[PDB]
């Protein structure tokens, strides 16, 4: 007996990396199906008897703590920004990033990163907060996406940063290293570059990249009234939940109607 | 001295409800300009030394927290849903709520309401989870609005529903009896009537709408495949912090670059 390609995709919908199963062992799907589905309804009765909460939910409160712990203004800005952030962002109206943004009516657009409307607060929080201003979001972001096993076109970011004093490559390093330490996630330090911000300093688990972050200042800066020393980083929280549940495919850490903490919600 | 509308415009900004300040008294606008900013900067130094929290983050959190400990998933469904939504949910292709949803591309929009993406929940949940089915959402939906000062075109939803036993007027009041109760406030409850779900509870803060609950069946269970008794209601968390604060505006407590827990930005 040999499974087809909408058998063995059925099979791994339903398999979670803690399974030890051979899907071409030679017993019948049926049989595999029947396996899974009841591994799969006794772990999601589990998480409804006991625990009750949503992976992304939770990481994002977990990191909130991290974060105003330390001193950083917690911050929830508009999803939904004006278009003109994109241009001057330095996305230019080329492709690459410009033709992965959600356009929202004629002059609106889904955020595709929380730089912008953290930069602005950066900037405001300045005439009235002591040196150094530190401040982190959490919250949705959206790109269009080619979609692969590592990417969604509606992902989770989470960006901190700091302006005044402080404001070091070693600083940087050091907050990311507490922060990932925290979580309990491997990483190395690479160097990249982008198109917005120049080089990055990225953080990578093997090859999956989790944030890249920044020290400035950048050229852009004038264009945001930025005109202190700053350091940032976004991460990517379904890549964190990725690697910290061993999933095979970003899709089971995101929001969705297909998965419940990576388990199929098609039972 | 008499104060421009600009003037005033420009002191209500920085006025905060705890204020007892008359902006009409003959004091010069630049005395009460300095003022008011001397006050607010303190302000928001305090809660950047002390609490860090921002106001719509802790509510979701309080409010997550009294859910689940009663006994409901937690769920994260996506902010951008498809458009075919719209028109399954009974939201007629005339006006009224249809002329004010947000468009993106050509076949999705960002979602109105949690409910549609909950009834798929809670269908799907009913295969696997035990009676009653309980679960929730709070986050980011999306309305074009007239703009008064109990709207915003973004806003943060929480909705609550049930499915199976328990699904009466009875338990859906105390449950919300409880729930306003743990949030300290006061309210009663009026019947409305809406275009997509028939028959409202509504429960109201004075003439403020804080919500509207439902009693199912009704009619549109069958287009979504839900078979069974129902309740839920959704609930603004910014009328709430309108509310809890006495914000005269309900932009201070939104999402936004210009208020920071309600205090001014513009500083
Ligand atoms: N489409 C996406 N889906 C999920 N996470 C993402 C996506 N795009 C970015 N992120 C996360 O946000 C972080 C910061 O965004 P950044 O602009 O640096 O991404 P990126 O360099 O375009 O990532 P990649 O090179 O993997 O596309 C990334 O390191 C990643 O963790
Ligand atoms: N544009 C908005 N801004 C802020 N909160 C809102 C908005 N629309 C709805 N809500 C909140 O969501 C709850 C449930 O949504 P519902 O569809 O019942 O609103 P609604 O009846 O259209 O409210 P209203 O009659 O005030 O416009 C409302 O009771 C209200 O607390
Ligand atoms: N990995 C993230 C890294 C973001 C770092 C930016 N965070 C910030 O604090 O703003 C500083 C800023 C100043 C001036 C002009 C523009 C800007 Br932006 C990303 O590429 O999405
Ligand atoms: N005040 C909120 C009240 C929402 C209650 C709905 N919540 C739910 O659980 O779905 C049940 C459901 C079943 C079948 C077909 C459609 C639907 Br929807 C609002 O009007 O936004
Ligand atoms: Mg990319
Ligand atoms: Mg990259
Ligand atoms: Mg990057
Ligand atoms: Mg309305
Ligand atoms: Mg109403
Ligand atoms: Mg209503």
């Amino acid at each position: 007996p040999a499974l087809t390609k909408s058998q063995t995709d059925r099979l791994e919908v339903l398999l979670n990396p803690k399974d030890e199963i051979s899907l071409n062992s030679g017993k019948p799907f049926r049989e595999l199906e029947s396996e899974l589905l009841s591994r799969r309804k006794k772990d999601l009765q589990q998480i409804y008897a006991e625990e009750r909460e949503n992976y992304l939910g939770k990481l994002e409160r977990e990191i909130t703590r991290f974060f105003v712990d330390r001193g950083f203004l917690e911050i929830k800005s508009p999803i939904l920004i004006p278009l003109e952030y994109i241009e001057r962002m330095g996305i230019d109206n080329d492709t690459e990033l410009s033709k992965q943004i959600f356009r929202v009516d004629k002059n609106f657009c889904l955020r595709p990163m929380l730089a912008p409307n953290l930069a602005n607060y950066l900037r405001k929080l300045d005439r009235a907060l002591p040196d150094p201003i530190k401040i982190f979001e959490i919250g949705p972001c959206y790109r269009k996406e080619s979609d692969g096993k590592e990417h969604l076109e509606e992902f989770t970011m989470l960006n901190f940063c700091q302006m005044g004093s402080g404001c070091t490559r070693e600083n940087l390093e050091s907050i990311i290293t507490d922060f990932l330490n925290h979580l309990g996630i491997d990483f190395k330090i690479v160097g990249d570059s982008c198109m917005v911000f120049g080089d990055t300093l990225d953080v990578m688990h093997g090859d999956l990249e989790l944030s890249s972050a920044v020290v400035g200042p950048i050229p852009l800066d004038r264009e945001w009234g930025i005109d202190k020393p700053w350091i940032g980083a976004g991460f990517g929280l379904e890549r964190l939940l990725k690697v910290k549940h061993d999933f095979k495919n970003i899709k089971r850490a995101a929001r969705s109607g297909s998965y419940y903490n990576g388990i199929s919600t098609n039972l």
